[PDB]
């Protein structure tokens, strides 16, 4: 909408207060023209028709349970443009500052999030499995770089393209979580993930067999469920980038970590530069190694890292 950019103030899923960049035009709507072409939220209404509404609010103040969703896929999505934008030097998904738009109270107890092609959708969960997933940033920058690989690399959504596609969004979901610097880790959805118990996620990078995921590619998912295993074998790449940053001796095999900053770049330019929308592990391992030359040389540690993270994880 046309109106004059504006600061509102609000509380978010945890509780937590921060301001937003709104818009007024007789309401104030959640609309940020300080990034890009805009940041905007909706609100779908407990329905499945998108994008719903573009979320108004009569004061700029969004302290009720009902806007706290809202609050953070909003803010959220500023925290993971910024990331993109400070980091890697990419404007938006599309790399033109593109409109990021986002939708929240998808559905009813929907325990997911999504990218559906053109933007970011937010279920509230159930109060069990999930409460509202724009809680975690994690999530939400999972859910934009989507959006980023599509407008990339394209990795089909299948198989082991798929799951490489995952291990982007949970990769760099868990790099916005430490750019942010509020409680970061390597598990992906805690903050939002099985309320009524303390200490768990929905994955974990470090060791994907804590939730069973596979930790080496012997043993990979071969099945039809979930698009061939595309969130289950995620967890091979996962534990692959996880030792590259950190490093770990892993099936008796050590990496030196470079820690995340060299790892982001890796794997940036790997999405950007090399991967294609057919692309399986081994010609990751491939384009992840030719962006660390690239970046580091040949003879650097970078690239013999990511060499032996590849080994660890059985992927050649
Ligand atoms: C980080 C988690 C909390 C959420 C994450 N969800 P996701 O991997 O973005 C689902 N996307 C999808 O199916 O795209 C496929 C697709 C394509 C077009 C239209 C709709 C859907 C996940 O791990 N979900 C499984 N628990
Ligand atoms: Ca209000
Ligand atoms: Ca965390
Ligand atoms: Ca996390
Ligand atoms: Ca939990
Ligand atoms: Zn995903």
């Amino acid at each position: 909408i046309t109106g004059t950019s504006t600061v509102g103030v609000g509380r978010g899923v945890l509780g937590d207060q921060k301001n937003i960049n709104t818009t007024y035009s007789t309401y104030y709507y959640l609309q940020d023209n300080t990034r890009g072409n805009g940041i905007f939220t909706y609100d779908a209404k407990y329905r499945t028709t998108l994008p719903g509404s573009l979320w108004a609010d009569a004061d700029n103040q969004f302290f009720a349970s009902y806007d706290a969703p809202a609050v953070d896929a909003h803010y959220y999505a500023g925290v993971t443009y910024d990331y993109y934008k400070n980091v890697h030097n990419r404007l938006s998904y599309d790399g033109n500052n593109a409109a990021i738009r986002s939708s929240v109270h998808y559905s009813q107890g929907y325990n997911n999030a999504f990218w559906n092609g053109s933007q970011m959708v937010y279920g509230d969960g159930d109060g069990q499995t999930f409460i509202p997933l724009s809680g975690g940033i994690d999530v939400v920058a999972h859910e934009l770089t989507h959006a980023v690989t599509d407008y990339t690399a394209g990795l089909i959504y299948q198989n082991e393209s798929g799951a490489i596609n995952e291990a982007i969004s949970d990769i760099f979901g868990t790099l916005v979580e430490f750019y942010a610097n509020k409680n970061p880790d390597w598990e992906i959805g805690e903050d939002v993930y099985t309320p009524g118990i303390s200490g768990d996620s929905l994955r974990s990078m470090s060791d994907p067999a804590k939730y069973g995921d596979p930790d080496h590619y012997s043993k990979r998912y071969t099945g039809t469920q979930d698009n061939g295993g595309v969130h289950i074998n995620s967890g091979i790449i996962n534990k692959a980038a996880y030792l590259i940053s950190q490093g770990g001796t892993h099936y008796g095999v050590s990496v030196v970590g470079i820690g995340r900053d060299k790892l982001g770049k890796i794997f940036y330019r790997a999405l950007t530069q090399y991967l294609t929308p057919t692309s399986n592990f081994s010609q990751l391992r491939a384009a992840a190694v030719q962006s660390a030359t690239d970046l580091y040389g040949s003879t650097s540690q970078e690239v013999a890292s990511v060499k032996q993270a590849f080994d660890a994880v059985g992927v050649k």
